[PDB]
This record gives structure tokens, sequence and C-alpha cells, in this order.
DNA sequence: ATGGGACTTTTTGA
DNA sequence: TTCAAAAAGTCCCA
């Protein structure tokens, strides 16, 4: 329910908003936390600005009115008119009521906490600074009433399989004063997801964003499974429009290693450069200057991409993997026919250039033609998860009969000649499948179209897409979700684009050795290590780098 | 007990 | 009718 932020990426984000504060032009600056909490960001904000106030408190007392502006009426002036929180849960902000009171009865000092949904709340004035930690919530994890709502008042960033955050992005930088500064720390997958698009678009031409920080992998959090970073933004008026983009280097580093985050930042564990916010197209490229090159020497030498030469798609959800998949070696196979049978692997059995032997069967039971020829089927097997099966969404609406697949696709599309690649994976890993395997959404496959069968085989496309060069194209863009893992999902696999030129039949061969090896009964995985050496520099000299 | 590594389901909107 | 996205991942062990 309620999430403890680190008290140093606590210190840095106050810090961040308020550390050039004019508080004698403004001795009035309204300070937001959307989702306060207990107060992780309200507590520290009091503390800085106690500092700024008594620092200069006599040339406040000099400059407006004397018997109002002094240090035992600083607490007061505070709570009254600078320190705002709003959160949902009631005891949260009864804990943090309490903090803020015990910070110094006279008369009934108003503290603005609210208690409240920050998404319905209809706020009465824009806030000079913002700062704090929103809640995440996924598509699967929201309340359908709710999400209504959001698709209906939120349009504008939350769409399909956006997340809840998104809207409190829209909701602060609505509510932030012109030439105020919002520094926040969410989920880092907006910045490359395709859900996130919107979002992207509405924070570029809507705020300056100052700072990024990508934290990628790294556990930021304990005990929790994701990434994350902190943006710090304004709505100042400037027309250079650059941004600091602070990018982890060692994704193992503890975080408490020095005292400040800014540190940490200046240090050799993270690397800096600056993006032009005018030049962000759709997609955030945050790289630097190497890898910008880098990856533009590829753009442009490269002709077809992916999806023109390809047929991509998701592999099947059976909707119950205990239901339909059993072991090869599994006793209850015997009363299945082995015309309902197909071989199934996981993203694990996928290598490069190969697939492992697969342990698992498939019971393809959309061939199943009705309950009464193959009851022993349903009965024995498949129907012991049948309260299961029956909850699921088309069971309940009638397209589905209980025992089916819920996402059978079509069985021709996998019953052939395709490359097989996981869905998260720490490097490039595409083989090509000569068994007709299927597999879970855990597993991707394309096959090549037809007329451009004479201009790229198999083996030459796994040969450059498992190269090193294409390991680093790839991760360029790619969606990094936590310690060694990136997406491979179409939606970006497929806009990888690919070469055709004088060093094809040598990069091919080369493959043809590679896969020759690595299906021999010894395999001399020295040599392929040593082929592959020599394809990378073939690859390196096609695209120039 | 916590931190780190191998591995990855099906619900869901469109 | 039927596609593909989504980690406040999940789980195990030292
Ligand atoms: N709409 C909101 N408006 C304002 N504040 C808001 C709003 N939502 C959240 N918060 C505040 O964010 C503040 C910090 S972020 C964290 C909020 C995530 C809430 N979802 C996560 C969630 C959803 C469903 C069930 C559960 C759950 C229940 C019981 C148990 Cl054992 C385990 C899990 C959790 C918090 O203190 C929140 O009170
Ligand atoms: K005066
Ligand atoms: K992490």
């Amino acid at each position: 329910g309620i999430y403890y932020t680190p008290k140093i990426i606590v210190d840095y984000i106050v810090k961040k908003t308020l550390k050039n504060h004019d508080i004698i032009k403004n001795p009035y600056p309204r300070i937001l936390d959307i989702s306060c909490g207990c107060g992780n960001f309200l507590l520290e904000v009091y503390d800085i600005l106690y500092d700024l106030f008594e620092e200069n408190i006599y040339e406040l007392k000099k400059k407006y009115d004397e018997n109002y502006w002094t240090v035992d009426n600083i607490h007061r002036h505070i709570l009254n008119y600078c320190i705002y929180g709003a959160d949902i849960d009631e005891k949260a902000i009864s804990i943090l009521k309490d903090s803020l009171t015990n910070k110094k009865d006279e008369s009934d000092i108003k503290i603005n906490l609210f208690c409240c949904d920050s998404l319905k709340k209809k706020w009465r004035y824009k806030f000079d600074y913002i700062v704090g930690n929103p809640p995440y919530i996924g598509h699967k994890k929201l309340e359908k009433k709710y999400k209504k709502f959001l698709l209906e008042k939120y349009s504008e960033v939350y769409k399909d399989k956006a997340d809840l955050y998104f809207c409190f992005y829209k909701k602060i930088i609505d509510i932030l004063k012109q030439g105020g500064i919002g520094s926040v720390i969410t989920p880092r997958y907006f910045l490359e997801s395709l859900s996130g698009k919107d979002l992207r678009e509405y924070i570029k031409s809507n705020v300056n964003v100052q700072e990024i920080v990508d934290f990628l992998g790294a556990n930021i959090f304990k005990n929790i499974g994701v990434s994350s970073c902190i943006l710090t933004f304004d709505k100042k008026k400037t027309k250079e429009t650059y941004i600091d983009v602070f990018k982890i280097k060692n994704e193992d580093i503890c975080i408490n290693k020095f005292e400040t985050l800014e540190e940490l930042l200046k240090s050799s564990k993270f690397e800096h450069f600056n993006i032009n916010q005018r030049l962000l197209s759709d997609e955030w490229i945050l790289v630097n200057k190497d890898d910008e090159t880098f990856y533009n020497k590829i753009q442009e030498k490269c002709k077809y991409s992916l999806e023109d030469i390809a047929i991509s798609f998701q592999g099947i959800i059976t909707g119950c993997d205990k239901a339909f998949i059993l072991s090869k070696d599994d006793v209850k196979l015997n009363l299945v026919d082995d015309k309902f049978l197909k071989c199934w692997i996981k993203s694990k059995n996928i290598n490069k250039y190969i697939v492992d032997k697969s342990e698992y069967r498939l019971i393809y039971s959309n061939d199943i033609d009705n309950e009464n020829t193959n009851k022993r089927i349903l009965d024995e097997i498949i129907g012991l998860y049948k309260t299961k099966l029956e909850n699921r969404r088309e069971c309940k609406s009638g397209i589905r009969k209980w025992y089916e697949l819920q996402w059978g696709r079509e069985k021709l599309f996998f019953e052939r000649k395709k490359i097989m690649y996981p869905y998260k994976s720490n490097e490039n890993r595409f083989a090509i499948d000569y068994d007709n395997n299927f597999s879970s959404a855990d597993v991707y496959s394309f096959f090549i179209k037809e007329e451009y069968l004479d201009k790229f085989s198999y083996e030459y496309l796994v040969g450059i897409l498992n190269s090193s060069v294409y390991d680093k194209y790839f991760k360029i863009t790619a969606k990094k979700m936590s310690k060694n893992i990136y997406d491979y999902y179409p939606n970006k696999v497929m806009k990888i684009r690919i070469f055709r030129d004088n060093n094809y039949e040598e990069i091919e061969n080369l493959s043809k050795q590679i896969i020759s090896i690595l299906l021999n009964k010894s395999i001399d995985k020295g040599k392929v290590e040593k082929l592959q050496i020599k394809m990378d520099n073939l690859i390196m000299d096609s695209l120039g780098i």
C-alpha cells in the first residue's frame, strides 16, 4: 500500500526543486506532494523551508511586516501557506498531520492535507513546486470502473496498456504554476515503452525537462521488482531547452555509497550527456554522442527493416498452462492422440542460432471436436482445471469452450521454418526453429515473406541479429526492464533495420558453420566464438563502424 | 532473515 | 474475431 523511497533520493528531489528559491522575492511558495503518504517528502520540505526562512528572517522582517516575520512564527507560516499534501489513505494523512504538528495549543493551526483521490480532486489553485512518488498500477491490477474513468478523463496520456502513474504526470503538469518546478520518481518504462508515447508527447510539449536520472535495472526500492527514474521539469521561459541525462553504468552498486545522490551522479558510476528536447521524436533516444553516431550509421546504411521482410506473431496463450502443458514423459499423454500434441518450448530453451530439444508437450485442444468422442482427455487431464478455465474471459462470454485454448493462434504459423527469440533476455538470442516448435507468449516468432526469400535467408538473419553489433544496436532503443533484462517484443524487434551487401555470402557461410557446430554431438563451442568474432568484423566493416 | 540470480502467465484493451 | 502489451515482476536459495 505504501512504499518508502530511500532518504538519499527524497533529499535529492527536494533539493532539486528548492535549492535556488528566492525566499525574499516570494516568501509564499506552495510545495505539493500529490501522493504524500506518511510524509516522506513533505517532512523534508519542512526542514528545508525552515532553514530558508530562518536564514533570511531579518531581511524578511525589514522588507515586509516586522511583527509577522519572526523566528517564532516560521512554523505557523510554513503550515498555513507552504506545505500541501494529498493522499487516498486516511491513516497516512493522520500520521503526517501529527508529524507536521510535532515539528514545534495556541490557536488551531490549519494544515493543508487532503484525503482524496488526487486524480479526481478539483484543485482550486496551481503550485510553485511539486515533488513525490506517485502510485504505479498496471492494466491488470487496476479496477475496471476506475479504468473507464481514466480512459475518459485522461485520454491524452492514458490508453490501452498504460499505467496509473501516467495520469499523475498529467495532473502534476496541469496544476504546476508558470515558472514552477516539478521533480518526481516514477518507473523508467514510459521513457521507451509503446504505451508511453502519448505521455512522452505530453511532457515534451508542455514542460521543459531539466534532468533525467535513469537507474536502469538497479534496485532502488528494496524487495520491489521495479526500475526507476527521476524526472525534473519546469514551466520557465527558456530558449535553450537542453536535458541533463544521468545514466547509471554499474547496475550492482549500492545507493548508500555516498552521503548524497549528487555525489553518485558526478562519479564514475554514472555517465552524463545532453539531449536537445527540440530534437526528440515520438521516441526519446537518450544516448551519448558515440552511441548516437553508432545508431545513426546503422539506420542510414540499412535499407530494410524486419517488419518489411518478415511476418511477426506472438505465441500461444492457453489461458491456463497447467491444464494443457505436460512433460513429454508424463503417462497421461498416452490418453492423447499424437495428432493433438505439439512440441512446447520456453524462453530458456532459445539459444543463439538454435533451440534446445523440447521437454514439454501442448495439447492443441481446439482440434477436439466434441466432448463425447474424447471424454477421457477432458475428464482426466484438462478437466482438472475446469473451474479456472471457465473463468477465462472468452469462456464466460461463450466465445470459447471451457476446454479450448484461449488464444490458439494459427497452427500453420508455427508448423514451419521460422526464427524464435525470448520475450525478455539479457542479450540477442535469435534461433532458427527446424522442429515446428510451439510456445507461449514468452517466445516470439517470425518468418520471412515469400517475396524476400531471394534477398534474405534465415541463416543470414540469425548471423547478424546475434552479432555483438546488433546486440548493442538493439539495446540503444530497447526497453530496459530489470537487472540484465531487456524486453524483446515485436513493437521494437520488428523495427530493427537490416542490410545486404558484398559481405552477405561470407556472413551467411559463417552462420552455417556456427549452426553446424552447435548441432553436433561433441560441440566445440570454442570455434563458435572465433567464427562469431570473424562475423562481427565483417558486419562492422559492412556498416562502417 | 535479506539480497541476488534464473526465469517468465494470462489478463486485457483494442 | 483475434491481435499483442504489460514488470511497484515472481520465486528460490544461500
Ligand atoms: N488516487 C490516489 N490519489 C492520491 N493518492 C494516492 C492515490 N492512489 C494511491 N495513492 C497514495 O500513493 C501513496 C504512495 S504510492 C503507493 C500506492 C499504491 C496503491 N496501489 C497499490 C495496491 C493496489 C491494490 C491493492 C494493494 C494491496 C493491498 C493490500 C496488501 Cl496486503 C497488498 C497490496 C496495493 C500511498 O500512500 C497511496 O495512499
Ligand atoms: K518593513
Ligand atoms: K530493479
